[PDB]
């Protein structure tokens, strides 16, 4: 008997390791949830058909109200999997049912997969240059969140580049584009007016990273928030201080203004 | 035509993506590099019999200095792949290949796979509070560089984590462990005392990340400075002011005192 946490990686049915697949494939009970990110370039079928098991498809409620009532039970006489989009330990609350299964008597194990956390070294920019991450999520009701306006000038003002998260509400079908991010980001500046995003700030989008032809595009605010970058799932960056290295690769591969080439030691 | 960055994961010859093992299954040829890292769990012979294609190693002279001349001409008529420990162009060096690439008239395409950066995520430490990360890079002569110290200290005192990379001399196959960055950075506190990182510092240990059984470890210096770890590689965090659901998955998981409950939340 024995719990798997296992990552299914950032675009695609093959995006999970071998090592994933291999144990997945002789669970007697696989489980998943498809909330906490959106993979753009497979489907449930498809999945299911690389494991070759039924999946079992877990709601927000279902596993954080009861993980430990439809996942647990099972795991005590079997092997049992429980399948994520990207990497099940990042940017999510996952962690803490390791601590359920414990509780329930259930060893269990991770298996790590491609995380857009890291992925996003494909922008070009130094993965030891980011700083805190953020997620911008949608204003609800009279709640207009704004943390991650604070980040962004924290990490700023150390040289550091911002990871920003966008919102997904799966059930609503709903995902966040860089797009309505810079429009949120923007709005807040008019607020707080920090100076810390406007429309001569440098952006960088990632969207659908993982599949062969990710979208990846930087340039000032003003030229790209009303810009077309395909289909979700999107990524926005704000970088820090550039390095020359880092300010060729955004010329080069993702179309940056040469300007920023010119940086100022 | 086409040049495939292929990411080998974090541990041994499973760690790679189905997409990147079938990838690579179909180039031509095949190239790897061990020197930005090591795959610890595994051997050149294993990877190269999942694959069923020869592997040509490169060492940092081979690509820093000659990629355009070895692997680039080969990709320009043929199917070529670059393998790498973990996730592609999270090493720093790697990004300007795309520019070479791109320079020498041949498609580049990244696969990516589990790094490092994200997999400490096992830790169960939040992935939006790590802040700057360093590599911790062992003295010699008269050189005694102490950059990741400041680094913690500047993470610590905004509440963030920070994630240590331990000096390692691939081709040597020689891995600074836990044990001994403790013991370095004790010597820095020694000389700058900044009370950044003393017997009382609650610290993580991530050891073989990526394996079934990794070793995952917190406590404090005085504590856990001559504990067994097991085999390389390792990974030193030195958390940030705690959230309680990261103090608890540190107490349940990895074997940390119920006092950080109290001290470091
Ligand atoms: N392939 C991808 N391309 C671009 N952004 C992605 C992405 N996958 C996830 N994201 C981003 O991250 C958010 C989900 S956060 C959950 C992340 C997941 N555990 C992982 O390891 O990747 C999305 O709303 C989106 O903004």
């Amino acid at each position: 008997m024995v719990l798997y946490f296992i990552g299914l990686g950032l675009y695609d049915e093959r995006d999970i390791t071998v090592k994933g697949l291999e144990i997945a494939k002789k669970c007697d009970y696989v489980f998943a949830e498809f909330y906490t990110s959106l993979m753009a370039g497979t489907t449930l079928g498809r999945i299911q058909k690389l494991i070759g098991k039924e999946i079992r498809v877990l709601s927000r409620e279902d596993v954080e109200l009861n993980f430990e009532n439809i996942v647990l039970p099972l795991a005590k006489e079997n092997d049992v999997a429980f399948l994520t989009p990207g990497d099940p330990l990042v940017a999510t609350t996952h962690a803490e049912l390791r601590i359920r299964a414990k509780r329930a008597g259930v060893e269990s194990y991770v298996i790590h997969a491609p995380s857009i956390y890291s992925a996003v070294g494909i922008t070009g920019l130094h993965i030891y240059k980011f700083g805190k991450s953020a997620t911008v999520a949608y204003p609800e009701g009279n709640w207009f969140p704004t943390s991650y306006y604070d980040v962004i000038k924290e990490n700023a003002e150390r040289g550091l580049h911002t990871l920003l998260f966008l919102d997904i509400k799966a059930e609503k079908n709903m995902y966040m584009t860089a797009n309505e991010a810079m429009e949120l980001l923007l709005k807040v500046e008019d607020m707080k007016k920090g100076g810390v995003f406007t429309d001569d700030t440098l952006v960088v989008v990632l969207a659908r990273a993982g599949s062969l032809n990710p979208t990846i595009r930087a340039g000032y605010v003003k030229d790209l928030i009303r810009e077309d970058f395909g289909d979700p799932p999107h990524i926005l960056i704000v970088p820090g201080k550039l390095h020359i290295v880092e300010a060729e690769y955004l010329v080069e591969i993702a179309g940056a203004p040469r300007e920023i080439l010119r940086v100022n030691v």
